[PDB]
């Protein structure tokens, strides 16, 4: 997160760190007891998911790491494209739920969020252009852009004027009126430059796919 603030410990109880050989790689969103949604290129052998966390290193009563049982990228995702950039991860067991670990409802109705609406993006991605990795969760509020300024029906844009998502925030949520609307893209892009808006996959565009994966296993 660039130009943001430190999040309040555990106030975003859906927030997941998606980790690869022990280190944070991507954000994620607890959407059911045993399913975290992230982005497709968050994949590249040993994948895990930390729930209930504010600090990645420090001891917290709610922190729980989990093994991943199944990794389901969207079938139409490609390693070199930003389309269909979703990934579902089934956890090893169902998450121990509490005030600090709670699934986030996702938008099932396929209407765009109103342009100008500020939505909340949280993550452990880089906080500057030198690559600094924060210990504790960060967030920033970002105004949503109309479709034509964005320029897919399946993607949505947010302003990137200093305040922005960046490397390592990929796969984490964009939240608007307490509902998940967006998942941060996992393709490379310049951050912090108002002329290159943030890109987030509209989850409502993929209600059929998600369900069809959350039916099973
Ligand atoms: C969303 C966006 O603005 C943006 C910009 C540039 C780059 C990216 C891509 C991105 O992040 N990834 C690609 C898949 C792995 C993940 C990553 O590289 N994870 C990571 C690496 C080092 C430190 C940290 Br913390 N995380 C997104």
């Amino acid at each position: 997160i660039l130009g943001g603030r430190e999040a309040e410990a555990h106030a975003r109880p859906y927030m997941a760190s998606v980790q690869l050989n022990g280190a944070h790689l991507c954000g994620g969103v607890l959407v059911a007891e045993q399913w975290v949604l992230s982005a497709a290129h968050c994949l590249e052998g040993k994948v895990q998911v930390l729930l209930g966390a504010h600090s990645l290193s420090q001891p917290e009563p709610s922190k729980r790491l989990y093994d991943v049982l199944r990794a389901v990228p969207h079938p139409d995702s490609q390693p070199d494209t930003i389309d269909h950039d979703l990934l579902l991860l089934q956890l090893s067991e169902k998450a121990t739920l509490g005030p600090a670990v709670r699934p986030l409802p996702w938008q099932r109705v396929d209407r765009d969020v109103a342009p100008g609406t500020l939505c909340d993006v949280a993550g452990w991605g880089i906080v500057n252009h030198a690559g600094r990795r924060p210990d504790s969760l960060q967030h920033v509020l970002l105004p949503v852009l109309d479709r034509a300024t964005c320029n897919t029906e399946r993607l949505m844009c947010a302003e990137s004027n200093r305040r922005d998502s960046c490397k390592g925030d990929s796969g984490g949520p964009l939240v608007c009126g307490g509902v998940l609307e967006g998942v941060v893209t996992s393709g490379s892009r310049v951050c912090g430059n108002r002329k290159k808006p943030g890109i987030y996959t509209r989850v409502a565009s993929y209600a059929a796919w998600i369900d069809s994966v959350l039916a099973s296993a």
